[PDB]
């Protein structure tokens, strides 16, 4: 089950995860290298990111470095799958080993869609410091993510 | 309209005479609901002579819901039973994973439940989303009758 469950999610095969969980499986089960389904999860599949929620799924566990699966989807900007983390109340303002939030990636990375619904519809703190005293505008200012910038002083 | 008003309010005769033209069976109304979905429970002539004109039994409405959700989620067997002389699916899902027997379960209906563990195809041990089978539910609200029932037929 652990295994499976991490294995068909980490592939993104919705139709083997429902296969899986049809058994009395632990969702927060820790594969071999100690990371649950939805940690290895692929992204890009918010189904099986809501079927393992649905069954329990705890959003906010970190992996080796500090990096729960709502950073990921922030840092990759994965819209959909961050949204359905944040229905199931997974924490928006998680922080990374240096102090970053989901925000700050997203800005750092310039995923302007992704950084629009977290100063928007969530809690995020938008004037959150990293340890460094960076703030995700800061970030996206020194990456050059004019357009995330401009948005991020229009509305915060 | 007149095929769907006429099984929405129960009038048997109008219907059959409509059905006697080679009325479209299928045809949906300005609500996209088929005269089987706007079909008042309780009336399985109406049901039955649909049917067997060619109505699509398996169709979801816009909550889910396929017209054996329905009919066993409100305790009428009659119409269950149709349905799936007709080739319903029995493990047609919900838009929660719960299947007809499910429903009946959850509600303490009885004689759906005996007749789904009894004489049906239906998945037993099947789990929704929240990774209940239809014994689980009927402990969860407390449907002890039902939960009796189904261990004394092997659905426990």
């Amino acid at each position: 089950w652990g295994n499976e469950l991490a294995s068909a999610a980490a592939r993104g095969d919705l139709e083997q995860l429902t296969s899986l969980l049809q058994n009395n499986v632990n969702v927060n089960a820790q594969n071999g290298f100690g990371r649950t389904a939805l940690q290895v999860m692929k992204l890009g599949n918010p189904e099986i990111a809501r079927r393992l929620l649905l069954r329990g799924a705890n959003p906010d566990l970190k992996d080796r470095t500090g990096f729960a699966v709502i950073h990921d989807a922030a840092r990759a900007g994965f819209l959909d799958t961050l949204q359905t983390l944040l229905e199931f109340q997974a924490d928006v303002n998680i922080e990374d080993n240096e102090g970053n939030l989901p925000l700050h990636l997203a800005a750092k990375e310039g995923h302007l869609r992704v950084v629009e619904f977290l100063v928007k519809h969530t809690a995020s703190n938008v004037g959150h410091r990293n340890h460094k005293g960076d703030t995700a505008c800061d970030l996206a200012r020194l990456y050059g993510r004019n357009e995330v910038v401009s948005l991020m002083q229009a509305n915060g």
